[PDB]
């Protein structure tokens, strides 16, 4: 539990699943993002038992929790800061001209974080690039891992909701609501062929429903132009029809290590 007297509000960052986020400074010192928590809009009471969970979840490719302020409405979610926002948006800006080195170190960035949640037996629930932050460091950090559980709105947590990942999403998610490790498994090659794409929305000329279809059929994302053989075939692994064919975040990690050390 922070103090709010210990917040000071500085500018607005952007709005989310649950409103308004500001950026600001902590003890007068520490940069911090605060999310101003919208009435209406969390499972409150479960999130705030829940934070006791994901405080104790600390990992350097993890946005930080640093606290919450629950004594009061709007409840805030005060957290680390990410200078450069939202990895999407990153991706898409032409003049970083990442070389494909830096897209590697990005996807290792992300794994390395999911294999601390796999270990901690913690599912994301929605891992994309828009669920991922970038430092002031080009470091990308893994952000609101496990609050899809408290969103409210319906269009957002049901499979056939307007605002469900439907693109991130494996057939046993789709049809049958099987989450588990390996429906993280199958995001984060989504995630990986988003930053080796350079942002593209994932199956780019199909609807989600035609995506649902196509994945259903056993077919999957092409080979991004910037991907290698052994990059795609990373990916790809994350995208077997049988949940327990994929591989965990240990050996994602140990294959991106192997292919930065190869190319
Ligand atoms: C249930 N799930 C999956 C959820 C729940 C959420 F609460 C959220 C949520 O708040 N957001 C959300 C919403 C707003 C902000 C942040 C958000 C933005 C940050 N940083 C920045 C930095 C710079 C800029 C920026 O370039 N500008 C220029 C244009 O004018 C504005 C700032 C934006 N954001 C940041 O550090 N954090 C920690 C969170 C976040 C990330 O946290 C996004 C997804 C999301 C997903």
């Amino acid at each position: 539990e922070i103090d709010p007297k210990d917040l000071t509000f500085l500018k607005e960052l952007g709005t989310g699943q649950f409103g308004v986020v500001k950026y600001g400074k902590w003890r007068g010192q520490y940069d911090v993002a605060i999310k101003m928590i919208k009435e209406g809009s969390m499972s409150e009471d479960e999130f705030i038992e829940e934070a006791k969970v994901m405080m104790n979840l600390s990992h350097e490719k993890l946005v930080q929790l640093y606290g919450v302020c629950t004594k009061q409405r709007p409840i805030f979610i005060i957290t680390e800061y990410m200078a450069n926002g939202c990895l999407l948006n990153y991706l898409r800006e032409a003049r970083h001209a990442f070389q494909t080195q830096q897209l590697l170190e990005m996807c290792k960035d992300v794994c390395e974080a999911m294999e601390y949640l796999e270990s901690k037996q913690f599912l994301h629930r929605d891992l994309a690039a828009r669920n991922c932050l970038v430092n002031d460091q080009g470091v990308v950090k893994v952000s609101d891992f496990g609050l899809s559980r408290y969103v409210l709105d319906d269009e957002y947590t049901s499979s056939v909701g307007s605002k469900f990942p439907v693109r991130w999403s494996p057939p046993e998610v789709l049809m049958y609501s099987k989450f588990s490790s390996k429906s993280d498994i199958w995001a984060f090659g989504v995630l990986m062929w988003e930053i080796y794409s350079l942002g593209k929305m994932p199956y780019e000329r199909f609807t989600n429903s035609e995506t649902a279809e196509h994945i259903a059929q056993g077919l999957r994302l092409y080979r991004p132009h910037l991907a290698s053989a052994a990059v795609y075939t990373i990916m790809y692994s994350c995208w077997h029809e049988k949940a327990d064919e994929r591989p965990t975040f240990k050996i994602l990690l140990s294959n991106i290590l192997d292919v930065m050390d190869e190319e």
